[PDB]
């Protein structure tokens, strides 16, 4: 009965983002998603910690979507008999019956089709939200991922420039809650559900054990570093879908910073560190003037080294010397 | 020696707020409100656990005060002599001796009465604020509010386009610090003066117990659920006198957000979550576009789910589903 | 090779703020300035708590330093063989090699000079950045400081009207983390190394022991407030490089407050409270227009009155009666 050309896209794993148009001289469409969840044990560091990871298609987040506003999101989700629990949806930025969530439940071995328009521009969470109690944990499990919406000319810096990226990277923040037994190691678990007990216990106290960017300590570091050349303008979308994240890019800025993820306000300029207020996503966008290697962490300190949350980007190209310099190298005090 | 109309307040209990106009036509008046002080023990979730409450009016939050810019407020503090501590009272909104702490310590038994002028528009927090550690105490224990000052004209987008709502509801959020006895209950005590020292440990870890609405887990559900019908423009003002919040309304928007909550600022447009500093209260307002249940919250949703923070919100009216339409039931996988 | 005018700078410790001008006719200059690395066991509260400091020019935070916008900032960084570990670091005003760490890494006993040209406006932190765990570590031991990168013309409200502070104060707060022994006392260490194990162990649960200002509970009351006297506009830089912060000024406001520290967005207006991303600075600038006690907290009042993060400013001039007046002073109930 809704009369639009009905377009497929083939979503990718985080970091990456599938392929789009910012701006489009199409008009409204039908765009169509498909997302399976997937009940998994992960290892989440280095020393081979385990957890019992509840994912939208298999990852840590779930992959982002992009439509235009004034799009038609059609998600087709799809609950495997292989999963132990039900799972729903539910997308900031859809409007009625709690985000979709009270339109998508669905058991193991059953799968729901839901459309919603597209009316409101920016990133914004979606994640599972089964009711009561299960909503945080199967949250905290990995149940979340982020969607963009463009204006269709585009993103532009509210004083009639266009802002045009020539990449995008999504890095999905993740706070895990791993118990430990009494001689001080992390448990590990069988099952989601009997994870569940010990893990609620945890979690009420607020402090995670892991902080996590794309699902594992060190997820966007050695041959998995971001990439960007000098003068290249890249956006990062970040997502927290439970607690607040200080989003910063050491040794550079955010040049156009979103800090609400909403493109109908103007983005603020030149931020150090921004913030990621859980239960939403922002976007930051930055033209690399330095190569090199940058971390990309949240500046709770503690959080980025200790707990997990570091990322980083190999930059190519040529150092600009009237930027910085090293005048003196390290040498003995005169 | 002030020569202005005296106009006599009745306050309401939260969420409600007493009866005002947006855009007013009246020059500056005398604006009397009272507050009593009543310490009590209160019931704060659904498993009895108690807890040694101190508050404004009976009510935690206290009441909204509504004022609009140029007034002069003024209010009769009274702490009768069943109260066992002395008390003030200290708004954010006021200029001077602390807020109006200096000026308004009254013993059991003592009432004062301050005046003070709304030279700053937006929502502000008020709390009492005796001196030392007694202050921290005092507010978590319930002693805070908020008043809302309003622009002559009324609200405005920063567009030149006026905004009027056609209800607002006052959602002040209470962290609670109630300790535990060693099998892992909550202790009960017999006066704030005993709860004391338990409390001041467990506060100083900050982690809370419990994080409510109006008071008390599901005080915002069942039949004191908040209500609107489709088509109206709901302002919810929102106040946190000790910790951040982050509230989100689940299935909708804040179309027009004031997240720091000062009027001189334009508002945000359509946020997914905002954040209300602690010692701070914000506003935003939204028009309904679906009916059913909407959940708002604070998406730490650990705090939303498993501490108490969820309010629920009935709307009225017909389903859109140009904007949201379930196309395909749950089903069994082809 | 680089043909400009140099400007030695003579810092002094905060909260005091080297001489500057805000608008200014100079043009680009090398500004020069050194900062001595010192290790030091420092007493942190009243009741003869000790830590393991770790600080740039022996004060907790480190100086501030101001430029304006296009100078070039070149630093001379000592770390006297007194010390026992490497140091380096780290601008967020900088752009290339992780804020100049990777160009700036020192053992006892060596110098080094950086120097980076200021082309973002606003206040940003500094800090020391070695490696690894030993980041955060180096942060909390008190290793931050901030630089303030003016405009040429000086700040303004973003409406084309001038903003002038006829005096500045830097207000650092610091997170600190002192473990505690099996009785429950603070312990006390005898070297940066030695505190390391234990303090590492407690910062991974996210808690502090101590919030304060300037390096110490009650650092800035008593002969050490802050002053002002009626009339006056003052800027309050204050930064947080680990951990966020609600800063607040009671019984007063912030007029004209960059939240996010950065002068190329307009400031907003007639704040409450104001929210400092940790690793980040803002700027707030209040007229005075009442005499008396101000407190200046972060609004946390836990972290404010039982932590130590509580500052005070004693200002002098005439009692407004008509922005606040006690209409009845403290009397028995009728
Ligand atoms: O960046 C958004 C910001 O820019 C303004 C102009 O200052 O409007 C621009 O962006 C709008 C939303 O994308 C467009 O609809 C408009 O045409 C364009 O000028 C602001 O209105 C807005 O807050
Ligand atoms: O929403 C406040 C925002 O709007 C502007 C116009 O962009 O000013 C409007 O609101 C002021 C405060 O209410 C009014 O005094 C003014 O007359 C009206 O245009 C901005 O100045 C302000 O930041
Ligand atoms: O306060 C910064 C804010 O003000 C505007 C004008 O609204 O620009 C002013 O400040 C700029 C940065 O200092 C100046 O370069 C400009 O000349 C001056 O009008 C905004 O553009 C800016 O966001
Ligand atoms: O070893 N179990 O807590
Ligand atoms: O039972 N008291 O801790
Ligand atoms: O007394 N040592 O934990
Ligand atoms: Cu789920
Ligand atoms: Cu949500
Ligand atoms: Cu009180
Ligand atoms: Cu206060
Ligand atoms: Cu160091
Ligand atoms: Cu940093």
């Amino acid at each position: 009965d809704l009369k639009l050309p009905r377009q497929k896209v083939e979503l990718v794993a985080p970091p990456f983002v599938h392929a789009h148009e910012q701006a489009t001289k199409q008009g409204p469409k039908i765009v169509e998603f498909k997302l399976t969840i997937e009940e998994k044990k992960v290892v989440i560091d280095e020393k081979g910690t385990t957890f019992q990871a509840m994912t939208f298609n298999g990852s840590m987040p779930g992959p982002l979507m992009v439509v235009h506003e004034g799009d038609y999101v059609e998600t087709t989700l799809v609950n495997p008999a292989t999963n132990t629990m039900p799972h729903n949806i539910d997308f900031h930025s859809a409007t009625g019956a709690l985000g979709g969530g009270a339109l998508t439940l669905i058991n193991p071995g059953e799968q729901v089709v839901l459309r919603w328009k597209a009316t409101k521009t920016g990133v914004f969470v979606y994640h599972c939200a089964p009711g009561g109690p299960m909503i945080p944990w199967h949250v905290v499990s990995g149940m979340n991922g982020a969607v963009m919406v463009l204006p269709r000319d585009g993103l532009n810096d509210g004083k009639g420039h266009a802002l045009k990226y020539d990449k995008v990277y999504y890095v999905g923040e993740q706070d895990m809650y791993v118990p430990r037994d009494e001689k001080g190691n992390f448990k590990s678990y069988d099952s989601p559900g009997e994870a569940f007990t010990d893990t609620e216990e945890m979690m009420k106290k607020l402090i995670p054990s892991h902080v996590v960017f794309n699902g594992k300590v060190g997820a966007l570091t050695g041959k998995n570093a971001l990439t960007a050349n000098v003068g290249e303008n890249v956006l990062i979308v970040h997502s927290q879908a439970n607690r607040d994240s200080r989003p910063h890019l050491i040794g550079g800025h955010g040049d156009y910073v979103w800090e609400t993820g909403k493109f109908g306000n103007a983005p603020e300029v030149g931020l150090e560190t921004w913030f990621i207020r859980g239960g939403s996503a922002g976007a930051a966008m930055y033209k690399f003037m330095q190569p090199g290697i940058y971390a990309y962490v949240t500046h709770n300190l503690i959080e980025a080294a200790d707990l997990c949350a570091t990322a980083h980007f190999k930059v190519e190209g040529k150092w600009n010397d009237d930027l910085m310099t090293q005048v003196k190298a390290p040498a003995e005090i005169p």
